[PDB]
């Protein structure tokens, strides 16, 4: 993706959004007690932890475009892909409003904490003025989008998260987009049955794991990915896209089933205009995150991305034999025979995307059960149930997240949702954790569970 024109919003009549310049992360009770580097990214100009220009840092991820045409791997891939989705039976038909807005089996309604985005945010008026849970009104909703209609700006964030040092000191923070309220509920309409069959379908026919559970999906991941383990990174991976991913991508809707106009969507998607502060800007190519559907659509692309690649490298691969799961631009994939990741990665070049080993490794190495990630999560199969696998997030993870917190009257929900993470390192790191939770008169107030319960109830699940 390339930003192909900014300029100050007033030159064209946009006022300028009014968006937070201070972090809403602030030191916990336990930050003391654990050990920790992240802080939060850096959300403004003028912050003195900067050793680099912000404006620039975040918008460098727009690294530019490879301008191609749909070339044959990308056909063969698109075709292969698009043969496991048939299998679904995805249907193109819109989904019901009330449905794609309030909620639905594998579509979980409409956010309405984030923002309702353009004209709402200059007009004061919030998802919540709009919507209702309890009445499920379309009414105003329907008066709004006939009113502004679609193909609205977005609006640009800078996310408000934990980052490394040198994340920090570089500025890199992180850009999300939100897409107006006119424009979810349409892409919602539009793709909200596609979006249902990827949630209640998690695995290597979706080829994706957008919408899993770990703690229920990690066990099946190794019965899926057969032969050797294939992994690599993305830098950057989302703004890095060239329009004719994009392209694929429509071809691929196309073949299951959804019209050129249906499609269209993908084009508001790929060749977008944003606000962002006292600027507004077009960028051509890139996934705009934060967007409806964009963790979806990443993961689509990155199942055409890996094939293609493989079928350019390896000619005479048999894709057939290949499997895939996607988390956006996350990777875990597998192959009965070997297969060098270096040779992916500087295909992937070609095609303008920035491909480095698994976990900032400093060679394409052995990717093995024991070192690969996925979701940042570890794979280790239980001890006493060896066909169950536990998902192991770090402790060093679970430490920097609990020394902070946006709202500390939500200092039960997050630790407790700590816990269920923790617990699968193993019984003497969980009663370490719990010992030093405890160490603080709040942790003693907490409801926290045992392990044994946290380890009967997962075993329960299954």
């Amino acid at each position: 993706g390339e930003i192909e024109f900014i300029e100050s919003s007033k030159d064209a009549g946009f006022p300028v959004i009014n968006t937070p310049s201070k972090t809403k992360l602030e030191p916990s009770v336990f930050h003391q007690v654990f050990e920790g580097n992240k802080e939060p990214a850096v959300l403004r100009s003028g912050d003195p932890r900067l050793k680099a220009n912000f404006e620039e840092a975040i918008f460098s991820k727009y690294i530019g475009n490879v301008n191609t045409h749909v070339d044959e791997y990308m056909l063969e891939a698109v075709d292969h892909y698009a043969g496991q989705l048939a299998t679904l039976d995805i249907s193109t038909e819109p989904m019901k409003l009330e449905d794609a807005v309030y909620g639905t089996e594998g579509l979980e309604a409409l956010d309405l904490t984030t923002s309702a985005g353009y004209p709402y945010v200059a007009l004061g008026i919030k998802k919540r003025d709009i919507l209702s849970k309890k009445t499920k009104d379309l009414t105003k909703l329907k008066e709004c989008m006939d009113k502004y209609g679609l193909n609205l700006p977005m609006v640009t964030y800078v996310k408000d998260e934990l980052r490394s040092i040198e994340k920090v000191a570089k500025g890199k923070s992180r850009l999300i987009e939100a897409s107006s309220l006119n424009d979810s509920v349409a892409m919602r309409q539009t793709f909200g049955n596609l979006y249902k069959t990827f949630h209640l379908n998690p695995g290597v026919v979706t080829g994706s794991a957008v919408g899993c559970d770990p703690d229920l999906f990690w066990s099946k991941i190794p019965v899926m990915l057969d032969g050797h383990l294939i992994a690599l990174d993305y830098s950057g991976y989302d703004a890095s896209l060239s329009p004719v991913w994009f392209a694929c991508l429509k071809m691929i809707l196309e073949k299951l089933g959804y019209t050129h106009k249906e499609t269209n969507y993908i084009d508001y998607l790929c060749n977008s205009h944003h606000l962002y502060r006292d600027k507004h800007y077009f960028v051509r190519g890139g996934m705009p995150s934060g967007c409806s559907g964009t963790s979806i659509f990443n993961s689509m692309i990155n199942n055409i991305i890996i094939r293609t690649l493989m079928l350019k490298v390896y000619k005479g691969i048999d894709l057939d034999q290949f499997r895939m799961i996607a988390y956006g631009d996350d990777v875990i994939a597998s192959y009965p025979w070997p297969i060098d990741a270096s040779l992916l990665a500087e295909a992937g070049k070609g095609y303008g995307l920035i491909m480095t080993p698994a976990d900032k490794g400093e060679c394409f190495n052995e990717v093995t059960w024991t070192n690969v990630t996925f979701l940042k999560r570890y794979f280790r199969a239980d001890e006493q149930y060896p066909f169950l696998v536990h998902p192991v997030m770090p402790m060093k993870d679970i430490h920097e997240s609990i020394r902070w917190t946006k709202d500390p009257k939500n200092t039960q929900d997050h630790v407790r949702s700590l816990c269920l993470l923790a617990w699968h390192n193993g019984e003497h790191e969980y009663e370490e954790f719990i010992r030093k939770i405890r160490s603080v008169p709040v942790g003693r107030c907490l409801t926290l569970p045992a392990f044994s319960t946290l380890r009967r109830k997962w075993l329960d699940s299954f």
